[PDB]
């Protein structure tokens, strides 16, 4: 079967057929779509043929399909299921597993880059120390004093769900947020909770706007530990406007490297609970979301009331006007301290190149609408006249619980 | 089979039950999903129309009653006899209601139950179609202070002596292709007018000529009339700021009406049911205006504002966009013609959801239109979750009837 999604803008019209190898669940039925829901220990007997289904693909993709070598890795791979209940994967197929992970990410409008991904192999990690060292040295190497290279690194496997690899933060780098007692925040907002698991776990906490919070990693099931990423290591950049000489006064500034470290890879059935991963920011992330959101540093007022707008009716637009302004500042400080930013004209342009490509060499390519069309000005970027099917490709990034939901501590 | 939905600005969580009463098909499966695709026998009529009148009893309190039985019986009788049934006024007017609150895609329902419904089923020919279409336009229009309304023509039969009005708006600008190779005045009605003209209209080859409407009765071949143009209220569009903004030559009509949807009330279908509101006014700022295959000035008003057009991350679109916006709500304001933003529109919306939330249990809502084409995440609906699933009465997209129509 053959799928057509439609270019409303250009009339364009592309033939999915990389949809029938589609896995696991959308939530969605023909009785109710659930395409703008957040979030809508394995046998041996589900885990076989999850492996093999991952090998044949590995193994077509380096045009070896049916060889010595393929049979030779699928035999070897069974038997060690068999005699251990698990099985360990080849550096070039964990390599192989990460890239596609981030291909197959349908909400990521990024994935023209997904073959240039830097793997950090952290598999032979025992210790939250050993975590925090492999985890400077990701920081480091994907920052490259501004000029950002994506990367990737992987922990241990889950064996029984009693020795996961966590790290508990959901980005490497993030703000602090502290609520204080007349019900105000300091600091962003998002981060509120894992603060007071931080302090609690003994961070003395400067208790600033801008406060780096620090790592809190688990290694084999163990309680997680506390530690500070040098600060050398943390690019940050001042916002200020080009016109605007009063916005840096505004006291802004955000980090360089967005690190997603919350979620769950998942090759060939094997799970990777810790596998923190970074690229670069397009500029709406800062500028809309994580200045903009009521529920984040919700700044939007300030610059209005500061560029003198009408804010007595919504219908002048004022909201829209800083909004703009906000991120015309975050592209530019960005450029002008020659740290790697993406605005979100170019990022959208990229991915529906991107798209059209992996139909034509790869049957489809599966995209949320929802995520890759950004969160301001979205019908003047290519993604918002562009049809997209959505569904669920293995190798994938997963969501999972935050641990401190589900850790039995030890003390 | 009891569903939440999270608001993740404020953590709100909704229940919604009413999806168990949801019908049609949505076009996705557990395999995949098709939320941003824009189009994913007496035997069939009678549990549809049981279905339908069993909601209407039920709403006024009625479920179970003698009335309730002898209309079911009445309706039943009538399937077996004649093939079809007719609705009561009162049940006209309850499912073209009904099919506006069903609407996914509209962020507009708020208004739902005020709805003037017009009944057009008595007429038998197209320029019975026009007068009843002048009527709701003036009625619609009413200098300014818009109202909403439908007007219904008879329902389909046979399906070969279909009414249809072969616009797709009430109100829109011609389109034409010129020897230029460019695209005078709105190219997303370049065809509908090819068939104005070949139909015999005499264009005016203007860049906001008013088309003429194309009407077709009782499966008729379709005929041209013209809207008195005192009666297709336009603004001209300025900016409280940008004193040149005038000489782009800019204007749009107040009155939106979507005239070419089917409206489906218990089996029974509507080919021609025109309903109109007021806009929403990113709909012209955004849409209309800036769309690549649209009128698309951004290039234009970018380049009178002098913005640095060498490189998309001066955000000089964005700028552009918002300054359009702004004068279309300008515009509208000062000759006092009703219109929305975006923000109020949205805000309205999520009052709107709460409410069904609470008395109906539910809202389906389509959120890839139901967030604003412009400052997404800065309106309330971005960080709603919301279920989409078709309820019936129903608007349902129906073909092109020159696609369709015989000779
Ligand atoms: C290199 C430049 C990249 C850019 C510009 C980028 C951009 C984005 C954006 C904008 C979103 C969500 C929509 C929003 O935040 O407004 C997103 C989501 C995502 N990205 Fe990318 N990304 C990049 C690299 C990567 C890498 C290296 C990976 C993994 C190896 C990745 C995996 C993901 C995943 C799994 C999501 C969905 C997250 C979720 O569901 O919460 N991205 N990306
Ligand atoms: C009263 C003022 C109204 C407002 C502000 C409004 C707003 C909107 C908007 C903004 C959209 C599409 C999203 C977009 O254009 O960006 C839409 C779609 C729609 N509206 Fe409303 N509307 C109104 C009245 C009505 C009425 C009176 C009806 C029927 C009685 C209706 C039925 C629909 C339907 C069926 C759609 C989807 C059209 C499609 O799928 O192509 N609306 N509305
Ligand atoms: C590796 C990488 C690089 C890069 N530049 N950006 C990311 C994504 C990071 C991200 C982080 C958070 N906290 C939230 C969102 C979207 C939150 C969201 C979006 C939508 C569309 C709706 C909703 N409710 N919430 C995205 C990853
Ligand atoms: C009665 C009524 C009142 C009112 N104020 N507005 C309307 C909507 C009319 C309308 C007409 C057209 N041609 C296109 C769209 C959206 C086109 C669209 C939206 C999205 C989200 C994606 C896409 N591809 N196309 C909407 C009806
Ligand atoms: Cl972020
Ligand atoms: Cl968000
Ligand atoms: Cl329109
Ligand atoms: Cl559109
Ligand atoms: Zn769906
Ligand atoms: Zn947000
Ligand atoms: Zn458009």
């Amino acid at each position: 079967r053959f799928l057509k999604v439609k270019n409303w803008e250009t009339d364009v019209v592309l033939t999915d057929t990389l949809h029938l190898k589609s896995t696991l669940e959308t939530g969605c039925t023909e009785h109710i779509c659930m395409g703008s829901i957040v979030l809508p220990v394995r046998t041996k007997d589900q885990l076989f043929p999850l492996a093999k289904e991952f090998l044949d693909q590995y193994y077509s993709s380096i045009k070896r399909f049916g060889s010595k070598a393929h049979m030779d890795r699928l035999e070897e791979v069974n038997k060690e299921i068999e005699s251990t209940s698990t099985y360990q994967l080849k550096d070039t197929e964990l390599i192989y597993g990460a890239k596609h992970a981030w291909r197959n990410a349908s909400r990521c409008v990024g994935r023209i880059q997904w073959s240039k991904l830097q793997v950090f192999d952290a598999r032979d990690c025992t210790t939250a120390h050993g975590m925090f060292n492999y985890i400077c040295n990701h920081v480091k190497y994907a920052t490259n004093k501004g000029n950002l290279r994506s990367a990737i690194t992987i922990f241990p496997q889950r064996t029984d769900g009693k020795h996961d690899f966590r790290v508990w933060n959901s980005q490497l780098i993030r703000y602090a947020g502290y609520k204080q007692p007349d019900g105000s925040t300091l600091g962003d907002p998002a981060n509120v909770q894992f603060t007071e698991i931080c302090i609690q776990q003994g961070w003395k906490a400067p208790r600033g706007r801008f406060d780096v919070l620090p790592l809190l990693l688990q290694a084999n099931g163990n309680d997680p530990e506390l530690f500070q990423i040098p600060p050398e290591l943390v690019l940050e950049v001042p916002i200020r406007h080009p016109k605007f000489d009063w916005f840096k006064d505004l006291g802004l500034k955000w980090y360089g490297l967005p690190a997603v470290s919350n979620m769950l890879l998942e090759i060939g059935g094997l799970e990777f609970s810790a596998c923190p991963f970074s690229g670069w920011y397009m500029g709406t992330e800062i500028g809309v979301r994580n200045y903009c959101d009521n529920s984040r540093y919700n700044i939007l007022e300030e610059v209005a009331k500061k560029m003198d707008l009408d804010m007595r009716k919504t219908s002048s637009l004022w909201k829209d006007q800083a909004l703009v302004e906000i991120n015309i500042a975050v592209l530019y400080s960005f450029q002008s301290d020659k740290v790697t930013i993406v605005d979100h004209h170019s990022a959208t342009e990229s991915f529906i190149k991107h798209m059209e490509n992996e139909y034509r060499c790869r049957g489809g390519c599966p995209a949320d609408w929802v995520w890759i069309v950004p969160p301001m000005s979205g019908s003047i970027t290519p993604v918002f006249h562009q049809e997209m099917l959505n569904y669920r490709l293995t190798p994938s990034f997963e969501y999972q619980p935050d641990p401190w939901n589900t850790h039995v501590w030890k003390g």
